């Protein structure tokens, strides 16, 4: 009944190597360590994913090219540079999410955590949006060995298109994504009209949101969706992506959330008493991202954290106030109340078909 914390010094060091988020994995772990939360969790060393394990979703052609490129020097472009050691990076995170999933299967825990995972843009044969490997999909595929129905919830700023498309043709996995949706904003997909294909029709849920949304309206909207989804789909396990690029102070500067708002969503999911795999994701204000996931780690543990940031390796990065709480920015909420309701109505309508 003690939460599992996927961690090892080698794993964090590996994750720090991603140029898009340098040293972020260390900052997140160090802050969690500084709050001594790791002593209240079961620490499990992540296995490195094998070629066969990564192949459960990704094509052999892609996996081999990724390795070849990684050894010496398919979506490898601006967002996903073909840099050396990138296959080792991909295998590590994939294996970490799988390890967490296997922990859920064994009954070792009710909640397993991998903050360095949640890379949800990767397709079976294509890297996309800083994602070389879709560890979230790999996590769901592993869970499907034991659980008959999986619910995937994506609270990242960006649409979880890679996870959605991976399961868009099946009805055993339902994907739910709350994300910014606006013409020109990555990845451009995930309108409310997108519900899946074939036998997977109505088993993909998308909630388009505009800039400036804050804790209260986000939670109410998220709860009402999850409420209908839970009763309609009746999941046996949950995969939860909690990308922190929605948090105020993120350079993306889109949503205006605090970890408290996201935390309430997490609480509502945690009370389902189901096997839950926790993943990170986006988050480009490194200190704030550590703040968020440290806070959420405390929420999972049912602990109240000291407002003042404890001294640690990255203490200087937490100026100028050096506290745990994050203050929302002073900019408008661009979401019209009537639009939110209609999106909700479409979703309720689609979930009527989920009566099987
Ligand atoms: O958080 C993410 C990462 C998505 C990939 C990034 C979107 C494209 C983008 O914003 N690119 C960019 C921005 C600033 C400077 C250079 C590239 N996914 O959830
Ligand atoms: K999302
Ligand atoms: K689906
Ligand atoms: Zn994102």
């Amino acid at each position: 009944l003690v939460p599992v914390y996927i961690y090892s010094p080698e794993y964090v060091s590996m994750c720090d190597s991603l140029a898009k988020i340098p040293k972020r994995a260390s900052m997140v772990h160090s802050l969690i360590e500084a709050y001594a939360l790791h002593k209240q969790m079961r620490i499990v060393k992540p296995k490195v994913a094998s070629m066969e394990e990564m192949a459960t979703f990704h094509t052999d052609a892609y996996l081999q090219h990724l390795q070849k490129v990684s050894q010496e020097g398919y979506g490898l472009g601006y967002d996903c540079p073909a840099t050396e050691g990138i296959f080792d990076y991909a295998a590590a995170i994939g294996g970490a999410t799988i390890t967490a999933a296997q922990c859920l299967i064994d009954g070792m825990c009710k909640v397993a955590i991998n903050w360095s995972g949640g890379w949800h843009h990767a397709k079976k044969d294509e890297a996309s949006g800083f994602c070389y490997l879709n560890d979230a999909v790999l996590g769901i595929l592993r869970l499907r060995r034991k659980f008959e129905r999986i619910l995937y919830v994506d609270l990242d700023l960006h649409h979880g298109d890679g996870v959605e498309d991976a399961f868009s043709f099946t009805s055993k996995v339902m994907t739910v994504s709350l994300h910014k949706f606006s013409p020109g904003f990555f990845p451009g997909t995930g309108d409310v009209s997108d519900v899946g294909l074939g036998k997977g029709r109505y088993y993909s849920v998308n909630v388009p949101i505009q800039d400036g949304i804050q804790d209260e309206k986000y939670y109410q909207n998220c709860e009402s969706v999850l409420k209908e989804v839970y009763q309609a789909f009746n999941p046996k396990a949950v995969v939860l992506q909690l990308g922190a690029d929605t948090i105020a102070g993120d350079p993306m500067c889109s949503f205006n959330m605090t970890p408290v708002g996201i935390g309430k969503c997490l609480k509502y999911i945690l009370q389902w008493q189901l096997a839950t795999l926790i993943l990170g994701g986006g988050g480009y204000n490194l200190a704030n991202t550590a703040r968020c996931w440290t806070y959420l780690t405390g929420v999972i543990l049912g602990k109240t954290l000291s407002s003042e940031i404890p001294d640690h390796e990255f203490f200087t990065a937490y100026g100028p106030d050096y506290v745990l709480e994050i203050t929302p920015s002073c900019r408008p909420d661009r979401n019209e109340p009537h639009r939110i309701q209609q999106i909700l109505n479409y979703i309720k309508g689609n979930l009527k078909h989920v009566v099987i």
